[PDB]
């Protein structure tokens, strides 16, 4: 299966400048050339070039609407076109609004995919419920079908198409929620498993009923949406928004693992790695490390090993 | 249902001053103002004042036993007194020892009371089986019907009245338990989840046993004594005897987000935070925060989130 | 049962020196004075004295061939001499290359042992896989009955006789695997838990299914060949080959548990304490530490605690 890496250097999205930096950081980790050595053909796009909207005024309490707006919709339309090569997209992050793009796109091609959300935060706050103007925390707000109209039109996303359901969204991680977002997922019946049911079950329970519950139907492609916090601070702390308390290098790794199994992997999002925000040098490395480590581990990357098929390496 | 927080500012329990700190730091770190957020009515009694005895001589091994004693009867009047008023005592340590006051003056008015205590240890020497004098270690044994008539009549405990017996109590956490200990626990039969026992079944296991172990007959009033050191030292360090191989922060979370669903806590210990024993400010600002989160999800609030009834944030 | 520690202050498995002062750091931390303060006997033999072999020539890519080799012929003499008196053994390592002389002499009194290796590592591969010359990834190799006529005869390990098959070892933590190792257990069908198994089935799973595999039939002595890199990095950093996402504290000392329960431990090997590879003071003695937890746990210490049969303690 071929691959292509799509950079999106933007952190509109938030007040915290740095995350544009992302996709350099990853590149310079190494990111592309240890993909090469695995089972996949990988071609780097690079990175896309943001037109930035002058005069972008706040639309009520939302910041930069003109802004991200555009900015995911030239990232959709350049998901879309690689998806329609039969290729798997690797989107990486500035901040998590470019999801909106980055699933856009991608279920122009699959409308039936189904969407697994790896996040210490749930970003379902609509334009009205918002304590903040921070469109990092509104992305899944523009997908859903069931919250179209409950909330004004924004300036810049017009051309947005709620593509996906309640039915067809799990997510993994949740410990920092806000009230009005809470009462979204209660409400529309959002599947999820926060840490307290990560606790509860372990690991390899949540990821075989995340799986059955969307797959147990029909097999659909898997759209995976990976926010570096949804690990613990300690492991990836070079991040706008860390909460105690989270997933473990080892979840993490297990996660992909077993997303990598069932050869449904149809598109990838690395989010929220912010270089900037790392107190020492080693916090950097080690977050740019762990979100490299989980991107390898997606495409065939095991810690039982591997060996080349065909080779007698005796 | 009302809550009051009473801040127990002693530690003559053991020979590391500092622990009298506890109290204030919990404040300082905003703990009542906290709590008021959640559904529940908050009041702050603010901090006893404990008469130090003059020239208390140690009782053969015991040190401090009018002291102590003495404090824990002034803790044991006002424990009765609020749980009167139908209201949830919250008591802030200093050390261990103000157990025996807290438990008695509840059971006082609940004397078909259940204790779940989260430590690292038994704290269940008697004054013959302690290596050490202090009375930090001890303090289930002046509760244990089982024991009453076992040991000698120390000077500041004539009021002490056994009030739970060994099938009443449960212990989660154990990992530094004396031999004394580890042998009145085999001959009295107390229910026990040690660090290994954790590691064998996990937190959730754990939790659903020692419900149905308390609660499985009738359902009564729950005292949970927690002892900071219960969990790991990289969470809370500012102890006096920390010890590796702890719960975990999520663990310890989650230990109390099923205590709340139960709607039957009734009684609350948070010990042994020593603000001095901080290697680092750092250190010290840890353990706070983690103690004030345990106690926070006590009463409410859930890693999933929380949002106000009737409220449409919609 | 009697014990007997014998240090093996070897460095030549490969190019880190300081290993060799493993022995040395772990009786400075009192080992083998805590040792007897179990229900064993113990007693201390001492550390080899190995002959540095002079002109000791590369054969290929091996290095230090003869050095290693007469190294662990020495080594396997005391273990037999020493398991023929009915007693266990303790190794103290250096490097990992010493585990072919301590299982050797092992099996040449119980040729049906069953071997449990903890390692990040398989440390299985031959002298023409390896992509070094260090023979501290190599032990395994020169042990197995189905590798035997795969590789040519490297000088020093002619006296070398394979003792155990691909059905007798059982490997628990792996997460760092050369490709050709990976093939090589793939090919023989070793039996192994690598850290994917054990976020899947949790430690207590993990251990129930390596016992019936290696026990279920026949109950046979075991060898537990303890590599402290099997332990993540926070807790063993001292080591010359560290990965992160290894096993806990935790998870160490409930293998160690489970297998004193078993009644069966007669062989055991603790290696790799690199004492020189410390960042600070403390990570050295964090690592020495938890190696000496580990081997007190071995011999009957619980976490749930310890008391003397027949002493009355009330
Ligand atoms: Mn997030
Ligand atoms: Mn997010
Ligand atoms: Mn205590
Ligand atoms: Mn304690
Ligand atoms: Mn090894
Ligand atoms: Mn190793």
């Amino acid at each position: 299966k071929p691959i292509e890496i799509i950079g999106a250097p933007f952190s509109k999205g938030q007040p915290r400048g740095g995350v544009e930096k992302g996709p350099a950081a990853l590149r310079k980790a190494g990111l592309v050339e240890k993909l090469k050595e695995t089972e996949y053909n990988v071609r780097d796009h690079g990175d896309l070039a943001f037109v930035d909207v002058p005069n972008d005024s706040p639309f009520q309490i939302v910041k930069n609407p003109r802004s991200v707006g555009k900015a995911n919709e030239q990232l959709a339309a350049v998901v879309a076109e690689t998806q329609k090569n039969g290729t798997i997209s690797v989107v990486l992050g500035g901040d998590n609004s470019m999801a909106i793009g980055s699933i856009s796109g991608h279920a122009r091609v699959h409308p039936d995919l189904c969407v697994i959300w790896v996040d210490a935060h749930t970003d379902i706050n609509t334009p009205l419920t918002t304590s903040s103007g921070n469109l990092h925390g509104q992305p899944v707000a523009f997908l859903l079908k069931e919250l179209k109209g409950k909330f004004p039109d924004v300036p810049g996303f017009s051309w947005v198409t709620p593509c996906i359901s309640a039915k067809d969204i799990v997510y993994i991680g949740l410990r920092d929620v806000d009230p009005g977002e809470h009462y979204i997922i209660k409400t529309l019946g959002i599947k999820y498993f926060s840490m307290t049911e990560v606790d509860k079950l372990g690991i390899g329970k949540v990821m075989e009923e995340t799986f059955s519950y969307l797959l147990g139907r029909k097999k659909r492609p898997i759209h995976l949406s990976f926010d570096v916090d949804g690990l613990d601070p300690v492991f990836t702390p070079a991040t706008g928004t860390p909460v105690v308390g989270g997933l473990s290098y080892r979840e993490g790794l297990y996660i992909t693992e077993e997303i990598y199994k069932t050869g449904l992997l149809s598109g990838l999002d690395i989010m929220e790695v912010n270089p900037t925000l790392g107190k020492t040098p080693e916090e950097v490395t080690r977050t740019v490390n762990t979100a490299v480590a989980l991107t390898l581990s997606c495409f065939g990357t095991k810690r039982e090993g591997n060996h080349k098929p065909e080779t007698d390496y005796l």
